[PDB]
């Protein structure tokens, strides 16, 4: 009863459309491969890129550091800027529809998976981001994991609380129960090929910063 009570609270913090058709995502896909081509020719700002076995991720706008929980945000201009081609292809889209207001997004993260990567149990930063956590999915369909227990306790627990898919084109738009009083993950084996995100949050005027 627990964890089938979760599974609705997670829900009520949970929207998600289908925004950008396969030529929109397409366009989008060959964006995201000349970030990854300007980075491997050494144009971006360190802080811009954090190169990971499974995973790279590319810091636009505003970007953190990674005790437990005590990520701070880059002093303002430290990473490179959100590109024009984000901002028309991708925030505009969102704000026609009404998901954000004009002038929310101010950070901009490209997550960009190997096969077999994944995301470890955790919680979008509190304390650095606004709610809600807008994030968008390209080159391959996927799932979004919520309730990550089984990850670290599995004789105790084999599966999440729930688990939502997030496909090609899809916008999902994180608050309330699911974006802070619960874990999420990605699990290798919902990983089978290359899949790209794009988060798009806006940082707190309040956020802690280093200097």
């Amino acid at each position: 009863l627990q964890k089938e009570e979760e599974a609705r609270k997670v829900k009520s913090g949970i929207r998600q459309m289908r925004l950008f058709s396969q030529d929109e995502c397409a366009k989008i896909e060959a964006r995201i491969d000349e970030v990854v081509s300007r980075a491997e020719k050494g144009l971006y700002n360190e802080h811009t890129v954090d190169r990971a076995p499974l995973r790279n991720k590319y810091f636009f706008g505003e970007g953190y550091t990674y005790g437990p929980g005590q990520e701070r945000l880059y002093p303002p201009g430290d990473v490179d800027e959100i590109p024009e081609w984000v901002h028309q292809l991708v925030i505009q889209k969102l704000v026609e529809h009404r998901v954000i207001p004009e002038g929310f997004v101010n950070s901009a993260v490209i997550n960009d998976y190997q096969p077999g990567g994944c995301i470890v149990s955790h919680v979008d930063p509190i304390h650095i981001f606004e709610r809600p956590i807008v994030s968008v999915s390209f080159f391959s369909d996927s799932a979004l994991c919520f309730g990550c227990k089984f990850q670290f306790k599995p004789i105790r627990v084999s599966e999440p609380v729930l688990s939502l898919p997030v496909r090609r084109g899809s916008v999902t738009v994180l608050s309330g129960y699911a974006a802070d009083e619960i874990t999420h993950c990605i699990r290798p084996q919902d990983i089978k090929e290359r899949r790209a995100v794009i988060i798009l949050r806006k940082t707190r005027l309040d956020a802690p910063r280093l200097e």
